[PDB]
């Protein structure tokens, strides 16, 4: 169905979903997180997230499994009426070579969201059952 | 509660950038307590000035809507409290809501006098207006 909200807790729930997906990087997760992203998104959202893995420094194929980063939400406020979100995060980035993980960063996300009801299929009602989708997507340190 | 010019600098302060921010600013979401506010916090002559642009057909909130947005950003506060003037460094940054992006933002600089008046209150306004501040003077000019 086609809504801009599905209220506070269902909002927050894909909208700490895709910043999780998005900002995290494991290897062993990685093609599912691409793959969730790609649903989450708008062609035009999407594609610019997609260029980061293209070419042959793609991101997977240059970091590999060498390393990871791990995501903290630490606060969400909606605009429901809007579908504006601003989302506070940490990312704790962690080299396999170093024997101590990163110093923490911390991030703000604002985001434009929304739901569509689109020709969907059964891996991705699996994962996007609602048709969630964000529809512009910016970060900036705090 | 009491006729008096000033309150001193954090309380004065307090009053003068809310006067600003509820003034010059425009959600339509809140615009109604933002002019329910401006209203309490002005001399009837500040008042009528700013109540003109929200009346008739093409009252600002009858033809703006929900269509755009203005924020702002208070820049510095410089008081003059034996003689209740202020002024007021502010930015703002207005977004159409049709647009990807937020407009450029705009610098302004307010001159105001104020006071501080007790007068016939009611529980509406004691919640709001409680000190029974007041704008004497407003005038607003590009910095």
């Amino acid at each position: 169905r086609d809504q801009t909200s599905y209220g506070d807790e269902i909002d927050k729930f894909w909208l700490t979903q895709y910043v999780i997906h998005r900002e995290s990087y494991d290897f062993y997760s990685v093609q599912v997180d691409y793959t969730a992203v790609g649903l989450m998104s708008t062609p035009n959202v999407a594609e610019s997230y997609q260029s980061k893995f293209k070419g042959r420094n793609g991101l997977d194929k240059v970091l590999g499994d060498s390393e990871t980063t791990r995501v903290k939400i630490n606060s969400v406020i909606l605009d429901k009426p809007h579908g504006v979100a601003t989302i506070r995060f940490t990312t704790v980035r962690r080299v396999r070579s170093n024997p101590v993980d990163d110093q923490p960063q911390r991030w703000i996300a604002i985001m434009g969201y929304e739901y569509k009801s689109l020709a969907m299929n059964a891996e991705q009602r699996y994962v996007n059952p609602l048709g969630f989708r964000v529809t512009s997507y910016r970060v900036n340190p705090e």
